[PDB]
């Protein structure tokens, strides 16, 4: 009957992607490491990348990459496929705050628009296009 209207704010609303990494590593001790690896790499952003519950796909034992603020999404893809156990007929999306970032991003921009207060930027990956 009448048009829907989207907002921007609902994608915020969406609760925050699970993480063991930040629930095992007190906030300080986290904050101070992001700071203090900013800092040394004004080039390059911190990154915690972790499996999302749903994913059938192998598990990553390694969390913490410390990348170019300008590598993409794509580079970074090719990257980390690298270091999971999976089909080559397996998927892999990657989720910055639920939602697939595009292959064209660097990973600079996801980390001004999305970094956490404890100067991580938090990624989940799965062989399944959505979030769960």
């Amino acid at each position: 009957d009448d048009f829907e209207l989207l907002d921007q704010s609902e994608l915020d609303q969406i609760e925050s992607m699970k993480s063991t990494y930040k629930e095992e590593h007190p906030f300080e001790k986290r904050r101070s490491e992001g700071e203090k690896i900013r800092k040394k790499y004004p080039d390059r952003v911190p990154v915690i990348v972790e499996k999302a519950p749903k994913a059938r796909i192998g598990d990553l034992d390694k969390k913490k990459y410390l990348v170019p603020s300008d590598l993409t999404v794509g580079q970074f893809y090719f990257l980390i496929r690298k270091r999971i156990h999976l089909r080559a007929e397996d998927a892999l999306f990657f989720f910055v705050n639920n939602v697939i970032p595009p292959t064209s991003a660097t990973m600079g921009q996801l980390y001004q628009e999305h970094h956490e207060e404890d100067f991580f930027l938090y990624i989940a990956y799965s062989d399944e296009s959505v979030y769960g």
